[PDB]
């Protein structure tokens, strides 16, 4: 088996900036991992495409993937509006971390968070399911757009998703 990579375009106030690809840790948290991959392709009718990072703090996260409500109160997963922890295996080590946004045990949606920095005090509550392969240059530069309270100076969007490999 071999772990799928997804990409994100992104885009700022709709003008192109970049791809960030992920390399989605399926051999560790498989039931994540295919939640993420299948919202980034839209197989199942609904997903990531034209969603945006509704929260950038410089210094922490980039968080988005709300697609039903835009602010960050949304978003659903393939499996049901919620799905459980699967597991926490995998620890947020540093930037580039792909880890699962909830709100409270077993409240896995949609939403999710890309680390800018090492944020340890989040193991074992948040499911970390993925990394960024290339593209950190894409998401530093995203970054610049947040904000110390996390508000956007420019709308950061996935402007196009999908799978690689
Ligand atoms: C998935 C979604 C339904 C859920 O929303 C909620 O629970 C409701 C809708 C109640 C919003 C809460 C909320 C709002 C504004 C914030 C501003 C700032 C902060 N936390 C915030 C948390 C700061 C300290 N931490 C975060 O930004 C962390 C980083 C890791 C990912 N991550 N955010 C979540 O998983 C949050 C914990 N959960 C949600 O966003």
């Amino acid at each position: 088996m071999v772990n799928p990579t997804v990409f994100f375009d992104i885009a700022v106030d709709g003008e192109p900036l970049g791809r960030v690809s992920f390399e989605l840790f399926a051999d560790k948290v498989p039931k994540t991992a295919e939640n993420f991959r299948a919202l980034s392709t839209g197989e199942k009718g609904f997903g990531y495409k034209g969603s945006c990072f509704h929260r950038i703090i410089p210094g922490f996260m980039c968080q988005g993937g709300d697609f039903t409500r835009h602010n960050g109160t949304g978003g659903k997963s393939i499996y049901g509006e919620k799905f459980e922890d699967e597991n926490f295996i995998l620890k947020h080590t540093g930037p580039g971390i792909l880890s699962m946004a909830n709100a409270g045990p077993n409240t896995n949606g949609s939403q999710f968070f890309i680390c800018t920095a090492k944020t340890e005090w989040l193991d074992g509550k948040h499911v970390v399911f993925g990394k960024v392969k290339e593209g950190m240059n894409i998401v530093e530069a995203m970054e610049r757009f947040g904000s110390r309270n996390g508000k956007t100076s420019k709308k950061i969007t996935i402007a196009d998703c999908g799978q690689l490999e």
